[PDB]
């Protein structure tokens, strides 16, 4: 059907299976596959998800065109995901006119004003996160980063989402997902089934954890009404948010700010028990901006130059996003070449960090690239961590200074070297999520 | 799911069954059902043709809103129909601004002047359907009016469309369809199929006619090239028309300028039988023009009278159509009502033409209600056999000039006299298509 389209176009790319199309190539994950096209194909390729033309760029200019310049226009919406149910409503998924008034809405609620006003509140699980992590540390027992690390993102959310005061680590029904599963993989290869699940009310979140939080946030709300982001969200209701699109989006924030938070903490943290100096030199600036274990405030974390380069420099070697994608909805030529309607725009992000073209000695964990010196050399458009436009990444502000008071709390008290069981070097799950293969565990070892 | 939408609104109309929603109501046709919501609920209803909210309007104002004023803007494409394969690319099935281009490019096809440069060629058929007619008429034997009248429009069709001069009554391999099975009425139903069907390249529409009328059309170009419509067409190739984009109209103006034609003149011939003095006033109106049995021209066509009260009396009574739709893109309030994003609009044009507060006595066959004095009283959007706005019949000019060529050479040698076979009064079928239940037959005797 469609997969004589990059041929018409003159674009190169792998010869496509009928049906399946291209994805027998994901046998090695998406971040495999983009490097081996950017290097045998060059700056622009495509192929196909199933019957899906997917249009891959490489250009700065390009990519500025497709995220920035034409986004209200042409680049609107990510591809269609579903079955999703209610969940449409959602902010990441909603489309055209739908997003643009959410994000309006919502785009108050992630200023710097509200984010410096949750520091002192979020500054108290840091401490949680020191004390548990004193137990597990106190004993000559390795520790898995992603089961600390997860019980603070998921700490630092119920409170700032909904006011709950939760030590996940010790003490909460939000039930999990998974995102790699013959699941999706049957969904590329019949995307016809996406209007029969969504008929069937079968969504690919679980209705139970929708019940629990879509019940749980009308008793907060008749609660405080009349005796975080709820409440912003709450004092926010373009005509007004509904009762439904609230909770949803809600759902996206318990997710968005709990697994990507606790994955690229662990990145980091695997970079500098890997880089003793580098963890040396943090804990140095981070002593010397605030001494004696000085409770870190919000503007002494944007005063930490070189806790900026780590966090950007771990970005840049794990994108969790990995591509950025677009759907193109109308016929278009952007800097001297045709895209045809529902070409699906797509901008792979963990190969362009990884470009030798761009980087040099891209694989190494370099922080000197983010430096008040060098980081005037970096384009925007190929550093893209947080994506780039009017629909780039809303929670950039509140991600990087969640991360950032973590990482000073923790490196205030403790210090990371490497175990036996440690995977050296870590190597990236073959699926579909920027996520590490084996768990990282390191050895957690007092300043005291 | 979405049955509990016009309840929210406060708009009435029939309760929907579950997966079913009101479609149970259409045993006795769309004719019938919309005759029954406009009496029981009023000016607006909605129902749900299983899952999928249709919105019925019949404020004249509120259709001037949806079919003119925000066509391009809103009210821009009729419903999604599938699956269609390759013939996504004809102009009533095409969206946006796909649409608006193949609007733009066959719209000079239509003009009058290019109509009236078809009449001298489309003449010669009016005298194969006389000679014809005389052989069936001469003996005894009554007449189907739908096999001698759709000889004739595929007669003018296959000139008009390709050149090719065929007696289709005597002497072409053109299969036809079939239009109300349990195909829709599942696709109703079950309209998550459709990207099923797609994807199996299961075509509505059978594959060998459209690689037929393919290959015929690109001998036709190269035998052309070099040594009707399809030539207009090549002439006319907003890039340039396609090669299946070119064959894919031909095959929308292949069904609409045949089954159309030869039912609205087994409607007109059917009046005019069991209507006598209508049919002698005619004659004599035919014979003051065109004394002599004088060949018809196109502007002794526009200079009857009568003639065109005739036509648009029986469109009255009998608009094929049935129903005009619109897809609502945008959420949108005209006229004081607000209407959801993914609503189809529907105009009850069969309803509407037979409402007794617009016309008196609507059951009643009664030409003069278009006479020159009172045509000024018929709103036209309430009289809408050809539609209307950006998005109306593009054939109307064609189709009035194709019928009216025939009446006026059939009527100037034969009369039409009702049979005892002939189903007086005639059933419309109580299908989703605008035909008579049994076939009219009718004895024709020659005025000599
Ligand atoms: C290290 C942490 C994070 C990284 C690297 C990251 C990165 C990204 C990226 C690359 C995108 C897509 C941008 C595009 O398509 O142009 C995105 C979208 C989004 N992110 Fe984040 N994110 C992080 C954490 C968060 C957090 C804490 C939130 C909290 C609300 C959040 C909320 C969102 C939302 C709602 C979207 C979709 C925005 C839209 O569709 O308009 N993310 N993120
Ligand atoms: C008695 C004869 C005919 C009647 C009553 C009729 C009526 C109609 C109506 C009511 C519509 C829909 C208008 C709307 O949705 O607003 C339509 C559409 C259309 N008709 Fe006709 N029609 C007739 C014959 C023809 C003929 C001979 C052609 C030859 C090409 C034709 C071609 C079309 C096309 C292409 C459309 C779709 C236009 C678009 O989607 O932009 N029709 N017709
Ligand atoms: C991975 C794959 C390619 C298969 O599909 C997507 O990517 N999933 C989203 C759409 S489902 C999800 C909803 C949800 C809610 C509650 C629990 C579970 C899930 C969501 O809304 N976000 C999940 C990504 C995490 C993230 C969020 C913000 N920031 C950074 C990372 C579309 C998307 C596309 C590009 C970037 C981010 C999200
Ligand atoms: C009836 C139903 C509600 C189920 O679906 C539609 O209505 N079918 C069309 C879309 S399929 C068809 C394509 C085709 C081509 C070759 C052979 C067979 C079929 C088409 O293009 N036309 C067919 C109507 C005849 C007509 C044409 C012009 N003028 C007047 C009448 C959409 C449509 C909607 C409103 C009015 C007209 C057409």
């Amino acid at each position: 059907h469609s997969h004589g389209l990059f041929k018409k176009l003159g674009i190169p790319g792998p010869t496509p299976l009928p049906f399946l199309g291209n994805i027998l190539s994901y046998h090695k994950g998406f971040c495999m596959f983009d490097m081996e096209c950017h290097k045998k194909y060059g700056k622009v390729w495509g192929f196909y998800d199933g019957q899906q033309p997917v249009l891959a760029i490489t250009d700065p200019d390009m990519i500025k065109t497709v995220l920035v310049k034409e986004c209200y226009s042409v680049f609107t919406n990510r591809r269609p995901f579903g079955p999703v149910g209610f969940m449409k409503s959602a902010i990441s998924i909603a489309e055209d006119e739908e997003w643009k008034r959410l994000r309006s809405l919502l785009s108050p609620t992630f200023t710097s004003g509200k984010l410096k006003e949750m520091v002192p509140i979020i500054a108290q699980y840091g401490d949680v996160l020191v004390r548990n992590l004193r137990r597990e540390a106190e004993t000559g027992k390795p520790v898995t980063l992603k089961d600390v690390f997860g019980a603070y993102s998921m700490d630092v959310i119920t409170s700032t989402s909904f006011g709950v005061n939760i030590d996940s680590l010790n003490n909460k029904k939000l039930l999990r997902f998974d995102f790699l599963d013959p699941f999706f993989l049957s969904i590329t290869v019949f995307p016809f089934l996406i209007p029969i699940l969504e008929v069937l009310n079968i969504c690919v979140f679980p209705r139970e954890v929708t019940n629990f939080l879509r019940k749980s946030v009308k008793r907060m709300k008749e609660s405080r009404l009349e005796d975080d982001f709820l409440q912003l969200m709450i004092d926010s209701q373009h005509k007004a948010l509904s009762d439904l699109e609230l909770v949803a989006q809600s759902i996206i924030f318990i997710f968005a700010g709990y697994e990507t938070t606790s994955s690229v903490l662990s990145f980091i943290m695997y970079e500098l028990a890997t880089h003793p100096d580098v963890q040396q030199k943090l804990q140095e600036e981070i002593d010397a901006v605030l001494p004696n274990k000085a409770p870190p405030t919000y503007d002494t974390v944007l005063q930490m130059e070189y806790l900026d380069m780590v966090v950007n420099e771990t970005l840049r070697l794990f994108p969790i996003a990995m591509r950025l994608e677009r759907v193109c909805k109308k016929d278009v030529e952007i800097n001297g070449m045709f895209i045809p309607k529902g070409v699906v725009v797509m901008i792979p992000s963990y190969a362009l960090h990884r470009d030798p073209k761009y980087w040099t000695e891209p694989e190494k964990f370099l922080p000197e690239r983010f430096s008040k010196k060098n980081k005037d050399n970096i384009d925007p458009y190929i550093y893209t961590p947080f994506g780039s436009g009017p629909r780039n990444c809303i929670g950039m502000r509140f991600a990087l200074m969640n991360m950032k008071l973590a990482l000073i709390r923790v490196l205030q008290n403790f210090s990371f070297k490497p175990c036996k069981e440690t995977q050296i070097p870590l190597k990236l799950s073959l699926g579909g999520l920027l996520q590490p293969e084996k768990p990282v565990v390191l050895k957690v070892e007092s300043r005291d």
